[PDB]
């Protein structure tokens, strides 16, 4: 039985636990898909260590701008990843499949929320996604069956402590 | 318009003054699920780029470390509780004697300046319950080395250690699986 876990919220964390539970769930034997929805512009060290480990990962094009004027491009691309998320979330020997910032995709309109919603719906009954983002849709939160809420108490960076590889990147 | 510079200039000049760069406190602490999960998912996202890190874990479940098992190899060393800690009053000492045994490997690797980074797994019970002393943990944290990262975790935290974290994330449960029944599970639980 697979569940729908949801993280949410303005503090750090809610990527590094999809990838933890990710590697929880790979240190198990056990079989896993992820999409990531941005493109960072460093290299991505969980992927570095899981691809290796039989982790499929499909990320977005490259360029994505987040604007008004390119919603269009912005959306075929968004569209193209959802497609592998589509693929992974019908995938019968996917124990688990991450999708990584998929709450700005449905918020800015990018991806219909009933494509998700029935991508969801439809999933193999052993398996379980793990959502993340800023912001996910009501819908989805509801549709969810853990949700978690990174509560901001304190960060580095409010610090003045610069983004720095292996904790922030 | 220029709105759009507005934060441009914003984000710039944030950034611009956020120059510090040294090995920070994490702490990941609520009721929600993914205090562990996502110290590994960052210890994870460290050796990803080289990094060196060390875990200490002061809970022992009851299956097997999937994390264990996949970052070991790596050279993630793994300093893990014993079998049959009580939580009894009874067995104090039986069950300070072996926490102080994990806490040492924690001192040590506190002290590695080889370790980027250094993940206390579940600490906040040990001081919590008296099982493991405050001044330590955060004398500790005072001394390593000043590229070192920790990650501690775990539910009710002390606030001292709380004060002395660089950031600080507390998991609110919103939904829980287990509340609707679900039980617990491999990959996903443990
Ligand atoms: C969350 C966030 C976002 C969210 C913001 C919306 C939301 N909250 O739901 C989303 C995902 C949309 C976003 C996207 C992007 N982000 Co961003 N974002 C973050 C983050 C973590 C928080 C910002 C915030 O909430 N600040 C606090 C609020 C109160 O202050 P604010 O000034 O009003 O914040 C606004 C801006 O940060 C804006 N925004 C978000 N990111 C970026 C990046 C750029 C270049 C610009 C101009 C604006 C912008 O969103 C906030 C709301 O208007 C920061 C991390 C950080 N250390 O700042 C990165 C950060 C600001 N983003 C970053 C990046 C690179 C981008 C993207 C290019 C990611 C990508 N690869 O596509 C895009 C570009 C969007 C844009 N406006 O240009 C970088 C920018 C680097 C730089 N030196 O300019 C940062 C600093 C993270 C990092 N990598 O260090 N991001
Ligand atoms: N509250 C925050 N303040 C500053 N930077 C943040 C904050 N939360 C996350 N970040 C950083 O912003 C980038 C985008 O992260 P995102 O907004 O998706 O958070 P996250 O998924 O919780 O982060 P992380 O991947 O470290 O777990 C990351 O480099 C991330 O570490
Ligand atoms: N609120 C909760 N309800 C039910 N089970 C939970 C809850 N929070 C965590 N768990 C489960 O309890 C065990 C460890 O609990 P812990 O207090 O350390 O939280 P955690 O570090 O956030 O969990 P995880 O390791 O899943 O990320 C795990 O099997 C864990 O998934
Ligand atoms: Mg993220
Ligand atoms: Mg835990």
């Amino acid at each position: 039985r697979g569940i729908i876990i949801v993280f949410t919220g303005n503090g750090k964390g809610k990527t590094t636990a999809a990838f933890g539970t990710a590697a929880r769930a790979v240190g198990h034997g056990k079989n896993v898909g992820v999409v990531q929805f941005i493109k960072g512009t460093w290299p991505n060290g969980e992927r570095n260590l899981l691809e290796p480990h039989g982790v499929e990962f499909q990320v977005m094009a490259t360029g994505f701008t987040w604007e008004t004027q390119n919603r269009e491009a912005d959306t075929a691309a968004c569209m193209a990843v959802w497609q592998h998320g589509k693929r992974m979330l019908a995938d019968p020997l996917l124990d688990m499949v991450v999708l990584d910032e998929l709450t700005y995709m449905v918020a800015y309109d990018y991806l219909p929320l009933e494509e998700v919603i029935s991508a969801l719906n439809a999933r193999p009954g052993h398996q379980t996604v793990i959502i993340t983002g800023r912001g996910c849709h009501r819908d989805i939160l509801d549709l969810a069956d853990t949700v978690s809420e990174l509560r901001p108490v304190k960060h580095a960076f409010d610090a003045g402590v610069k983004a720095q590889m292996g904790i922030d990147y």
